[PDB]
């Protein structure tokens, strides 16, 4: 049997864990989206080709560091090696543009005068926080300049202090004006410039930073699909994203990286504002304890699937594979696991931006999403998704409800689906069919948000539109027909389900047919 | 609101997910156990005190390297820190030793006569593989010799073969009298006596080799208390162990390691015949794609809690800990998802037997573990046990879970179980209580092995037996209680269950009693 | 296979009912409840002997009619057969006398001068409702007297005013000071001193009529252990029943009978004050429509399971076997799904009190309860009792639940429980076991009281209290023991739970053990 279908069939979650099978081969689609930082290491033409080739969908720009030059040109390469395989449109596979953006920041000064000069903390010992700018290039191991000028509002005595990554903790014995007395809670090495943390403070920095606004800008400017918004705290921290990229850029995703204890705690706030949501766990394990992480992940993904809005799990996922060609155990679990949870899209960093195996580590992902794809328990997920979800007089959601139980009734190959803005795919991506979800558009920014959503295979249709709208319709269902036989998705004769509606604008979709492939 | 008792409420699995918290704490106790590799970094007495303080409940010896004598050592060491804390009972933890085998290899020659030159194996070049003993020390990039006289059985025209750690790849395009005509698929540098693996096959190696017959003597005259048995097959595999063990080792637990194909198939035939089992990662993605390794994990777990069976997850959990002092997103998530499984143990390997933190590997181990136990969704699963298990005459079984009932009820603070062999806390365990089970024993062996199962806190009592009887159960009740008291489980007025038979000797518990703490 | 136990492992309830079997026989204990109204065929000592022989366990005594006198005899007669089985006490079966209220009514007066003449309503006429006395004995089909002087204040014009047992229906046209100007909308004969009733009025008669407050008083003087109020509609309704009982009934267990609209409305209220409910179908269904009476069934036993108080299905259960000696198959379905709903006890009136065949009548509910029994999907139905239920700091609670599953697990062929108020054992019935519950008391009050919960088979210890309190518990263990091998619920080397305490005196229940039926 194939595609863990044995293990769909147990009547518990226990017994599918049970009947899950090596020798059980999946199929074909692989409906994890994958987002890949871009870096030295993945930046060229050639590179960018097999990138794609190997299962890349979004490129990340992380603008942290790279000037706007930098950033320009490696979106003209990512375009450059999307575009080359436009020449077939069955075979071309859209690929998003993301600007991740640096976000505000807490930084010490410099020690000793020096950028690479360094200090020791002994756990124990004194260490007083100044924000009086003449110490702001005299810190030393007793005196610490830092440029967050209201942290004095936003802790008390008993609050941590972390810097440099989480590498030293300080708690807070004695505040002053424009001052904090602190013990070492966690000594090491303090060097210049290093990275605070306020772990459980509400911080008060502006949503966007004077260098996120001119970033933002140059997204809009750039036609980027989505923006990655750091260090996101509060529903009105992402009314300002949304502010700032204005009318000009109404139509780009906010997805708010959730990052701090405010952040989760505020989720719900955060959720309802925002176009979807990345689980940013490398500053999310250094504001909260590492071993909390997989709560707030799972927490995450969970009331991400519940209100249909997409989830990215984000960072470390096959760390290892920066310096290696082949993952840890513990990579391989943590990507299967992360789409066993529910999230969209899973994420490379320093693995392509830097690493020595950007190829390897987009392949691997896919092979893991494409497995673990097969393990997840449909029987129990749809089951809950379809009763947590309301009843509404809207008929997109009711033919996309009933387009996924026929689905699931015949094991069809696909469902195609008609979207020109996307939402009837993301409609039927919302109930996490097991079958891969062919989103033919003509709208070309359409095709490329689609890929935020599981399931969403998005082909983006060229042809002029024809003067007999049914013959319109009926050459779309056609070339999703092309697409699914050419990518090996199903043959002629399987049945796949097809989602029209009944005129020309978007909100109509109300059309289910259940078709063998010709 | 503490021990996401708010997720334990939900009605589905998804709004559990959805209201798991990192601000409700966890309990004090840690159901999971703790396996260490001992090696280099961890073999002191010194540090041997500060792996138990940190969590180690067993301690695992390698026996694919060492003599005999620097095993004895390792094993004294473990005893002296062990025992270190024997004077205060109420404080004192039972450490458990666990052999781990060499088992069976295959092994290939020596390159150039030298152990240590090397040859560059060309992706798509030819390799013959020969068992011709002339060319045992003339290993070379055209004629590769290995020692397993019957590979031509085994294999096909079509067949892959892998060398090193997986590391070079070769496919059967002819097979001979005493050869096989290879292309190479994945190339690399090939040095001497490297260990080969031959996904797929029947490999008819010994069950036990000769240094392994002689290992387990050894083990037996050491009193180790679990064999972790290497490479298992088939169930006769188990048998043959059984019987080197023998009478005098009887007593000894055995754990098969599941590492190939071969092992995943029949794996229901091992696990009837085993104590156990260890979910050996390492080698099992060797031999299986690493993509795959997640699916027989969690079969494996699955059908172990099924069987009620201990099942341990082994290697490469804490990877990166072995050179720094905190482990990556995806570790975390690793071990999260292990305990959420349903893992009886987990285990570390090179993160304590020869990295650079050693304790912190072991005590991110236990935060970990702790937090994962409390995101169990207790009501489905405690459902799905309930059902899978069978209705029994067997009063001790419709004693236990009884008292697994009766601990959701009340929210109890432990379930205290007197047990001469382990047997009654093994069947409180199998229904997988979040209360710890506090298995009062006068047997020292009990006491050592019933960290093998999820949730059991052995304590080892060591007062003498009282003149009446009633008394005497008494006592061992009111250890128990100081115990919880003193090691924070609960304080005075909590509520416990308390499971006593109804006379002396192994198999008559019939009795549960819901105690107020005094 | 038995007790339905190939359908008792099913994954869902539709397989669970495609493998119902009717080759798969039950167990001999059956758990619930069979009340019986006592009357002119089913009152000589020699009748209730054979009545209790075929099942009964409650007799009730319908004080809609009857003397006091009467009545006395009657109770001293259930007594009497009762008592006549008390020689051997592994044997006795206790049986409870409850007194049913004739409650509140609304009455018209006599037509024409005469308690026997009669008139015709055609539908569509004019009908005045006066509530002047100088017509009361002047009913005619002009004008109607009756006797609830507040009925002006409590219709409206549109509201409904049924008479005679709903066999008449009249519509309010006008209102006045004294008067109603109705239409009959279904017509019919009207005689002398009918019943009426107000469907979805707020009626505000009295909770206790006068004769109630009668017939309360020589309840007490004749020690019933349970009181069956009729027409409660609210809460305050019980609390003045409870009132009128006073300190010397404090002990007598108030079942609320909800008979109309305002009743299953203000159920939550009611059920809190009540210590249990009787689905009164008979009146229920001529007050709402007869189509809705197995909603409010439904409703009501649903959540007395769910709070853990005794409900009673009433009325017309087996209505054919007045007359014949076997039911109709509605009948048989009735009985059935009363079990099934969830139904602590069922009842008999006219079948028992009047008919010609009460003993065929007992004997027809015993058969059916026990089938019901074994086809109860339990389940589901224990998964959804434990989940409804709270976690809680309550011992006896967690000790209680714990038993109900250990007997799920060995299949255990009783949950034997000692308990002097009854709570311990009314605590483990709420959770629905399979295995019957044997409640050991020295309580003759309890014993009997017990009956009102499904699976309750309570015995009554008559031995001395031993000195040393171990052995005193031991031997009412030992007792409860003898009764199930007696009964034929269990037999050597079978297993059973059972539930003890760690002291004397109620309250402290917490042990429990899982032991072998000894030889
Ligand atoms: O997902 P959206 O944006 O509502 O678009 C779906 C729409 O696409 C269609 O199938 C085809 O519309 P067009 O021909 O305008 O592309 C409509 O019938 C339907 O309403
Ligand atoms: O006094 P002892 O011999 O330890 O017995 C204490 C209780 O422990 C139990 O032995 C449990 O031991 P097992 O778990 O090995 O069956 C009961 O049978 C007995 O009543
Ligand atoms: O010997 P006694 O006083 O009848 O008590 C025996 C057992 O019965 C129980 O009283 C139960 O009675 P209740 O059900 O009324 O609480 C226990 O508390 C007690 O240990
Ligand atoms: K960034
Ligand atoms: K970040």
């Amino acid at each position: 049997q194939t595609q863990q279908l044995h293990a769909a069939m147990a009547d518990t979650f226990l017994e599918h864990m049970c009947r899950l099978d090596i020798d059980s081969p999946p199929i074909t689609a692989r409906n994890t989206g994958i987002i890949c930082t871009i870096g030295p290491a993945s930046r060229s033409v050639e590179t960018l080709k097999e990138m794609i080739k190997s299962g890349m969908n979004v490129a990340r720009l992380n603008f942290s560091h790279g000037t706007h030059e930098y950033h320009a040109e490696t979106i003209k390469n990512v375009r450059t090696a999307t575009e080359s395989f436009a020449s077939d449109p069955i075979l071309y596979r859209p690929v998003a543009v993301a600007l991740d953006t640096k976000g505000p920041e807490i930084r010490t000064g410099l020690i000793k005068g020096s950028g690479t000069a360094e200090v020791e903390l002994k756990k124990g010992a004194t260490l007083k926080i100044t924000l009086d700018n003449a110490y702001m290039e005299k810190c030393d191991e007793n005196i610490l300049w830092l440029d967050y000028k209201n942290i004095c509002k936003v802790v008390e005595v008993g609050s941590k202090i972390y810097v440099d990554d989480g590498l030293i903790s300080l708690q807070v014995k004695q505040k002053g004006a424009d001052f904090l007395v602190t013990e070492v809670e966690n000594g090491g090495s303090l060097g210049s410039k290093k990275g605070v943390n306020l772990p459980g403070a509400a911080v008060d920095l502006p949503a966007v930073s004077e260098k996120d606004i001119q970033d933002l800008k140059f997204g809009v400017e750039q036609d980027v699909d989505m923006v990655f918004a750091s260090f996101i705290r509060k529903a009105s921290d992402v009314h300002e994203v949304r502010k700032v990229l204005g009318e000009k850029g109404k139509n780009i995703k906010i997805i708010s990286k959730i990052e701090n204890h405010e952040g989760v705690r505020r989720f719900d706030e955060i959720l309802e504002a925002s176009d979807g949501i990345m689980v940013a766990r490398g500053d999310l394990g250094i504001e909260i304890p590492a071993e909390k992480v997989f709560l707030a992940q799972k927490m995450m993904i969970g009331r991400c699937n519940r209100a249909g809005k997409p989830v990215i799990c984000a960072t470390q996922m096959l760390e290892s594979m920066i310096k290696k060609p082949r993952p840890t155990r513990a990579e391989g679990s943590d990507v299967a696991n992360a789409v066993l949870d529910g999230a969209d899209c899973i994420m490379l960093s320093g693995e392509t931006a830097k690493g020595d195996y950007p190829l390897e580590a987009v392949r691997m992902q896919h092979l893991i999403a494409r497995e673990a794809e097969a393990a997840i328990y449909h029987l129990q997920l749809f089951e809950e998704l379809r009763r947590l979800a309301p009843i509404t007089s809207d008929p997109t959601e009711a033919t996309a409800v009933g387009a996924v139980e026929a689905s699931f009734k015949c094991c069809s190959g696909a469902i195609i689906v008609l979207t020109k803005s996307g939402r009837s795919a993301h409609q039927v991506a919302r109930y996490r069919p097991r079958a891969p979800i062919i989103a033919v558009t003509r709208n070309p920014q359409t095709a490329r948000q689609a890929h935020l959503y599981r399931g969403i295979f998005p082909v983006l249709c060229k042809d002029p539109v024809q003067e007999a709208w049914a013959e319109d319709v009926d050459l779309r269902v056609n070339f999703a027909m092309n697409v699914g036989k050419a990518r090996g998705f199903f043959k002629k004769g399987d049945v796949v389900i097809v989602l029209t509606g009944w005129r020309p604008g978007s909100g109509f979709t109300n059309t289910m047919r259940v078709v063998p492939v010709p």
